[PDB]
């Protein structure tokens, strides 16, 4: 663990909107350092061209943008989501995906499969009806009310399994429940023996822009086990993806 | 002088759009470090959240953002660019001058099949961009001449101006007109237009622009529809900048 690297970075990070220029003592204070240790880092950064000074105040220069900015700020939603899906899937040993809404269908945009014989994973670019998927109900809960009502007016609900919700009013209710719970569990309404759970991914304004799921055979978990073992991690993954997406698009 | 600081930053610096993933052997080669030294850096960055093969994480954006945020201009401009791009449905930006380059500090992208996208932190030669010519126009004549003395003009497209006196005359006319329209001198099929943003000094300190495919608008349409909006955006940003300083 190279302390000096950590400290030099903390010095760059101590500049912001409220703190545009800082004195040596103020940089020391902001980074939990002393004047003598802070000075060493500040003078190296000045030498490197990352910091400028007039003798009393220090501030950052545009060279700091050379550290990754022009390509990290261009990451797509799937590229932001991928490492987080990989961590989630590796933690719970189940398929995880991200999708977005396209009219009446969800479209898969990122996924991590598991290596099993019987697997429930769908390839990127596949579409599925929004009404019959956990991600779809999450995305639909994110619509403005007039758009949701329009969607539901236009929808031809098909009986896909013996458990598929069949009434427009019961469907609307399941979608509004998702709005209240922050998650959707879909129990074999798409295919018998298959379960999915999904959570919203929001833009920085709180608008739902994508959904993330875990999908699993009904035989691997009771409904109660999903809540104790999988849904907590799914929530954390959704929030991790949100936070990165916000940083990237800032 | 803290050498391990210098090296740790050289490690971050060696990752780019092409080279987003690198093994520990990849990274040591790249920075002329020992495998052993090249290794302790990676792992401090891993503990610190800046690295996760190895790759930069979005937390690396907090370094650049400390700059951007500690400058008044980028966040002051942002809500005006949002309105500008929403009105004209084209990508808009703000940049400042850094030696011979402009550097992008604020943006709003507009996406379609063929997209004009330049990201924050991108650096481009001032002589070949509409914002660079606006920024060079704002230099005192002696600084302009010194800039031109060091400049090696490249042929970026078949249309790029090739002669220094020609370039200097173009810059002086931008100074007179208060805008620059750069028609396909940086990339074939690409047009942009820029207006200056004046600082506390009454001097140009930054520039704002719109860029768009040449095939979307006639030059006439640019002058009639888009450029009047850009000019009011420039002055809205100058006014907001004055309140904050």
């Amino acid at each position: 663990y190279v302390q000096s690297l950590a400290r030099g970075l903390a010095v760059i990070r101590c500049f912001d909107h409220r703190n545009q220029r800082r004195t040596l003592s103020d940089v020391a204070r902001a980074t939990d350092l002393t004047r003598a240790t802070a000075r060493r880092f500040l003078l190296t950064l000045v030498e490197l061209g990352y910091v400028a000074t007039d003798g009393s105040a220090f501030w950052l220069t545009p060279r700091v943008l050379e550290l990754g900015y022009s390509y990290l700020s261009s990451l797509s939603l799937p590229e932001v989501a991928q490492p987080h899906l990989e961590k989630l899937s590796h933690k719970v040993h189940e398929s995880s995906s991200v999708s977005i809404l396209d009219g009446a269908d969800i479209v898969y945009v990122a996924r991590v499969p598991v290596s099993r014989i019987m697997t429930v994973g769908i390839t990127i670019g596949t579409r599925l009806p929004a009404y019959a998927t956990s991600m779809g109900r999450v995305l639909l809960a994110g619509l403005p009310d007039d758009e949701l009502d329009a969607y539901l007016e236009k929808l031809d609900i098909q009986r896909l399994t013996e458990r598929t919700i069949t009434a427009r009013d019961e469907l609307k209710a399941a979608i509004l429940a998702v709005r209240a719970d922050g998650i959707c569990v879909l129990d074999q309404e798409l295919e018998a023996g298959l379960r999915s759970m999904a959570a919203p991914i929001r833009g920085a304004s709180g608008l739902t822009v994508a959904a993330v799921n875990i999908s699993t055979p009904a035989a691997r978990y009771s409904l109660e086990d999903l809540h104790s073992d999988l849904i907590p991690s799914l929530r954390v993954t959704a929030t991790d993806i949100e936070q990165d997406l916000a940083t990237v698009n800032r």
